[PDB]
């Protein structure tokens, strides 16, 4: 798995379950396409995204969608979401790990690249 | 001023000099339309971005240019820039201060919201 | 003033107001020597805990009382209390601003060091 | 597995590996008594600390040594060690997560608890 994403809550100090999520990629005329979707599991993690072959260099973003998951537990946040944009596999393959920690008014995030 | 930005480096443990950024209001169309733009002092922080007539409700996007902030220090960086996006002023006018602190494969961000 | 402290509360997007800390320095035989102490203003800062002449050379440590501060807004934290523990002026006298952005389970802390 | 430390590098995007931490128990006389201790393996993770049955209610404090971490790459930090100090099981057994994203000026913990 060469792309996860991880979502944990920092004002319970969990997982944060069910939280949706859009992965685009950058096409040549620099517009963005459609390339994932899911949503985090009972662990905050969501797995399965994309494979090695199709997971090729280019620019990726990452729209996480923080404000339903706050929403449900009544609370309004300051963001509409966190978006997280990064050139992938520049240098050769790589596994991406993209970890998100929330709060109402904050959110932290982090990327840990390996090499498979 | 109700739209102030800071920007810090937890790298070097100092003020993020010079980091570009462009502000945007989401039009009807669901496009962004340019707002302001500034880059940060040598206190870190970006000033005088709006006026309380200008700075009305809706919802508005700071993309700060994280990536030209670490090449040019020689460092390599993860992500392409950090985006924040909120609505502002849902409850009456606030002053806004959207605080960033950088590394180089990680960010924070947070909101400090305080009415006048 | 050298010696500066700053607390944030990523549930609010507020100044934390009224958070009580100590400061300390240690002895010569490893224990932790009372040095300062004070609250955060309304704008979430401690000042004036030193001056230029006391603050010498040494290792120094925060305890900032995050769980009283929690306490009192009705919300359960994770920690005791933040503390940071650094060496101060070993290049030099700095200043020193020592930020702490506050959620129930998670802190973030930073020094922003400048130069006079 | 009822107390995990796990530590990321927020300069390389990565694990930080072989982070030596103690951690400790508050005793009944207040102080401080040695309960376990180790390093961070390739992946960033201590397990295997203690077991359900000797992780009573107390409270315990993780001290990790943020600093031999980074003068290893090279690099003089701004934080002596980064301590993290919380109750523990007074509501019965849970598991603790406890993670810490470290920066050469700024780190970050969070903890996720849940219930076994
Ligand atoms: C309101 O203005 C400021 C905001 C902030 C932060 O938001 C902050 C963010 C973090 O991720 C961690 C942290 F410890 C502080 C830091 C400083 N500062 O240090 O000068 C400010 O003046
Ligand atoms: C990639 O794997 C993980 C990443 C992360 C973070 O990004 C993180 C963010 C912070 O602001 C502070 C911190 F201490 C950790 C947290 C956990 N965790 O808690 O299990 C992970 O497994």
């Amino acid at each position: 798995c060469p792309l996860m994403v991880k979502v944990l809550d920092a004002v319970r100090g969990s997982p944060a379950i069910n939280v949706a999520m859009h992965v685009f990629r950058k096409a040549a005329d620099d517009t963005w396409e459609p390339f994932a979707s899911g949503k985090t599991s009972e662990s905050g993690e969501l797995h399965g995204l994309t494979t090695e072959e199709e997971f090729v260099e280019g620019i990726y973003k990452v729209e996480i969608d923080t404000k339903s998951y706050w929403k449900a537990l009544g609370i309004s946040p300051f963001h509409e979401h966190a978006e997280v944009v990064f050139t992938a596999n520049d240098s050769g393959p790589r596994r991406y790990t993209i970890a998100a920690l929330l709060s109402p008014y904050s959110y932290s995030t982090t990327a840990v690249v390996t090499n498979p």
